[PDB]
């Protein structure tokens, strides 16, 4: 449509779809409890994912909030995805590693305030708040990755398939505080366009990549 | 008032209380943990629900949206509603067959997902794009009936409530899409006062209806 | 700034950043399970507070509503706060108790529509209907209540420390719903400085001097 960025919320929004539609499929058959609750979170993910990719293209998921005299726009459907896809993800990770659920609890809390503080910061109309919020919602995140590595004898199956998860989530999840920091949320340095093709990519491997590294392992299973 | 619909939500409102009183008094006694459980559930879903007939009833759960060339009337009330009593719902038919928790999570988000597209759509102010929600959002109530029936040794007492309730299920939950299709929110085929008479009818039966049937039986108890 | 009340939000944010902090140190270290239960419900409580401190304290978390002919200023934040807070404080009591999740699933939907109705009063245009939904919310506070003492052989450990913080709770939860009716929310006779000054000093004490009680206690461990 008119909007440059158009492409890369198709993109995204295909790339979701089929990726649910190929764990939905792939989830056929299994009746493993555990593999069970794999592919459930895990392909709930890029299905949620999927939505809030379209509510995106079709320009509901979008809004004007206005700051440092200009009317910026802000895909705040973001914030909607994330909030149940985020501690989701964490959740796969979670459970793969067998967490008390004190653990999850701090896991799932801190994701929600990362989240809700990352959605405060893209609405805040006062221009230098907005960094406030992006470095609380960046403390969340970086407890989140001091207790994927830190907060946690697992079977060797999960081993292998746990660290190169932990791994990818890191690396993925670390960067996108660094593009809403130079993107249209914040400092306005690269163009919405490309920060949607960032994001579009950051979030088809945070959640189709991770999958089917998840979901082509027997970390899964019982 | 002046809202011809606006004896069906003074009724509804009405049913949904005396049905959270009376099930509230019947619970009363009930030290049965997993009896405990139906309860719960099942007299929170009509209170919910109370509450927001209620606000449908005094205007506050009403919004106008414009769309087709006129400004709609939308009840957004009722995904709020839907939202906490719908997963509530599926929850009593879970734990009543014992479903493992992978099923669980697949229920209630594949529930959340056709709540949250269903209000996507309700709002969506281009006349089309509201008829693709209510299409995903039909998906993903169609999922939910095959696991009903598909995703799912019982003990006895369980089999026939669980067949009773799943069948009223099936066919309450299915005539929703069709009313949202042809009422205000679709192609305003059917009045509102109508719509919300309908809807009125099937929350009801849904929940005070279905609550009675679950609750009169055996099934709920250890 | 120019709120009067600019000093309440500015102190309550500090301290429930410095009790987020506090608690956050004490539970390094921490390796028990259920310990681990608490510190992180304990602990994430002020976290949420003190963001949605803070989300008041730079205006964001603030809005005008009209009614009784006056634009009315209110916190909504205080109820994105106290959604999520409050079942997890009552989850500390469940926990501590051992409650049968009937009864926990009892405890925060009755909570959830307390504070639920209790936003929908604070956002309500026709004044006297605030009232009524401050009556159903007031409702549903008296059911967690009653629960409290009549919903539930506990290890001596924790029914001091149960009994204590019941106590701390029924005293401070049962003021809010005063403070909302005479303050700006409702009659407007207590004036909003003053009120947020309220507000405060319950939060902290209900949030983090709560906390402290419970967190000094071995009734949180094995
Ligand atoms: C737990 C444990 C963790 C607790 C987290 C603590 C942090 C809480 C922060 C939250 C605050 C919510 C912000 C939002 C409610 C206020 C919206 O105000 C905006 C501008 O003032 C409105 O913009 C105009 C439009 C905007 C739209 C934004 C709405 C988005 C909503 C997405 C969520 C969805 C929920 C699924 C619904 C079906
Ligand atoms: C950061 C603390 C540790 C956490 C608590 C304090 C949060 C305060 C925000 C951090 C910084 C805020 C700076 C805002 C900015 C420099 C002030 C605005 O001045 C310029 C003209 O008025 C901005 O105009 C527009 C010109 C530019 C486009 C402005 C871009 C702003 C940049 C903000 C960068 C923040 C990081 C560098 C945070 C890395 C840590
Ligand atoms: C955006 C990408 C980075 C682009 C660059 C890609 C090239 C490689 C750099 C990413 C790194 C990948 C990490 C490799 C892993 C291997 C480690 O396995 C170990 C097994 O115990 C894990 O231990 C401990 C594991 C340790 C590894 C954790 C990595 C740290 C986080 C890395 C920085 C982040 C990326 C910031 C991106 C930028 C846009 C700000
Ligand atoms: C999980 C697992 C499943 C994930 C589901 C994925 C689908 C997510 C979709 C969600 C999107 C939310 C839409 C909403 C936040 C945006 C509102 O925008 C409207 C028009 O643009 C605002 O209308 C003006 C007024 C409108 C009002 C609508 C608000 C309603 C909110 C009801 C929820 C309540 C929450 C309890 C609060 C106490
Ligand atoms: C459906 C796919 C399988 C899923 C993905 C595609 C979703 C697309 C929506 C399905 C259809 C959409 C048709 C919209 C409509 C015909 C186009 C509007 O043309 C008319 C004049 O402009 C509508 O005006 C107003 C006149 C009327 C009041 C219009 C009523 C519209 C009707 C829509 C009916 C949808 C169903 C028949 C879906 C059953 C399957
Ligand atoms: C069947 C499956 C998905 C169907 C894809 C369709 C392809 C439409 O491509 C363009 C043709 O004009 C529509 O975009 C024209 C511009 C506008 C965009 C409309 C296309 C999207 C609104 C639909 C994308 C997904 C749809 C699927 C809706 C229900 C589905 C899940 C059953
Ligand atoms: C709105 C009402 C339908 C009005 C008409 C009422 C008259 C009866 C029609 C409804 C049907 C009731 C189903 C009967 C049940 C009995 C089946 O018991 C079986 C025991 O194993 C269940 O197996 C498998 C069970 C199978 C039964 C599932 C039913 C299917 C769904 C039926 C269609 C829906 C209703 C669509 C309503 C319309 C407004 C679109
Ligand atoms: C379960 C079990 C229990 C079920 C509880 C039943 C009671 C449900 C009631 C709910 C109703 C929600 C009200 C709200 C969605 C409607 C907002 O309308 C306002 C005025 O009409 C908008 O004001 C303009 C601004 C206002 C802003 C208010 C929004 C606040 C949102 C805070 C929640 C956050 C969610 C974390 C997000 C990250
Ligand atoms: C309460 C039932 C048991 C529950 C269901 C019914 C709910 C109805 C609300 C209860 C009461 C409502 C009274 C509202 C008020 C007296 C009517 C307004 O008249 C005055 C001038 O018009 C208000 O103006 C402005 C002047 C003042 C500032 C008005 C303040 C209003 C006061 C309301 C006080 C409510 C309590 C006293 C509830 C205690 C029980
Ligand atoms: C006590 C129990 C419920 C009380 C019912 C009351 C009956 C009021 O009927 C009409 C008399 O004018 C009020 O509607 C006049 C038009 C307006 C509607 C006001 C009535 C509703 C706002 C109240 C309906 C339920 C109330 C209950 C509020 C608290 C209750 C749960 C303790
Ligand atoms: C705002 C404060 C009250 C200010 C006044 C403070 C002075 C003391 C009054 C509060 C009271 C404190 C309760 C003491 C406790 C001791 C009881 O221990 C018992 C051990 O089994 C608990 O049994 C059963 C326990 C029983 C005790 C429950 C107390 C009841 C609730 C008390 C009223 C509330 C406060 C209303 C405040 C006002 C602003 C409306
Ligand atoms: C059945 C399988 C293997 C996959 C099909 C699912 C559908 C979606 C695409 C699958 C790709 C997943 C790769 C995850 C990680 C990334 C680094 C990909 C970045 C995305 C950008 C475009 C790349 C091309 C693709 C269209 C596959
Ligand atoms: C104690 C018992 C048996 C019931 C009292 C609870 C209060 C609410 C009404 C109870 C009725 C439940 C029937 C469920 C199913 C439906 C098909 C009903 C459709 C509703 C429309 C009006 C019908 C009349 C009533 C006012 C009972
Ligand atoms: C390490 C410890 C003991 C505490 C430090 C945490 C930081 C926050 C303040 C701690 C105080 C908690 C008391 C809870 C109950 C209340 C009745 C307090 C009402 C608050 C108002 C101001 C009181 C002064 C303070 C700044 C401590
Ligand atoms: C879609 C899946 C992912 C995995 C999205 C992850 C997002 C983060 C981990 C987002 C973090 C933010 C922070 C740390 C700072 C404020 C802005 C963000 C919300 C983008
Ligand atoms: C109140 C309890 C019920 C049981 C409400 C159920 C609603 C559905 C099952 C609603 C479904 C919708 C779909 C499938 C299509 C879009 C519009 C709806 C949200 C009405
Ligand atoms: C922050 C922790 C607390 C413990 C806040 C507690 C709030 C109540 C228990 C609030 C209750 C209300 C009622 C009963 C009546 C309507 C208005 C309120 C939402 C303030």
């Amino acid at each position: 449509t008119g909007r440059p960025e158009w492409i890369w919320l198709a993109l995204g929004t295909a790339l979701m779809g089929l990726g649910t539609l190929y764990f939905l499929v792939k989830g056929m058959g299994v009746s493993d409890p555990d593999a069970k609750k794999f592919y459930a979170i895990t392909t709930l993910v890029p299905a949620i994912a999927f939505t809030m990719y379209l509510s995106m293209l079709l320009g509901y998921g979008l809004t004007m909030v206005p700051f440092g005299g200009e009317q910026n726009p802000i895909y705040w459907a973001r914030y909607a995805d994330w909030l149940f896809t985020t501690p989701l993800l964490l959740l796969d990770l979670a459970l793969l590693v067998d967490a008390d659920q004190g653990t999850i609890l701090a896991l799932v809390g801190a994701d929600g305030i990362m989240i809700g503080t990352g959605l405060v910061g893209a609405l805040t109309k006062v221009y230098s708040y907005r960094f406030v919020w992006w470095a609380i919602s960046t403390a969340a995140m970086l407890y989140i990755l001091y207790v994927l590595f830190f907060g946690f004898s697992m079977r060797p199956e999960v081993a292998s398939t746990f660290k190169v998860l932990r791994n990818v989530t890191v690396v993925l999840w670390s960067a996108y505080p660094v593009v809403w920091l130079i993107g249209s949320e914040g400092a306005g340095i690269v163009p919405l366009n490309i920060e949607t093709l960032l994001f579009m990519v950051l979030d088809v491997s945070a959640k189709v990549g991770f999958g089917l590294i998840l979901l082509r392992s027997r970390a899964i299973f019982g």
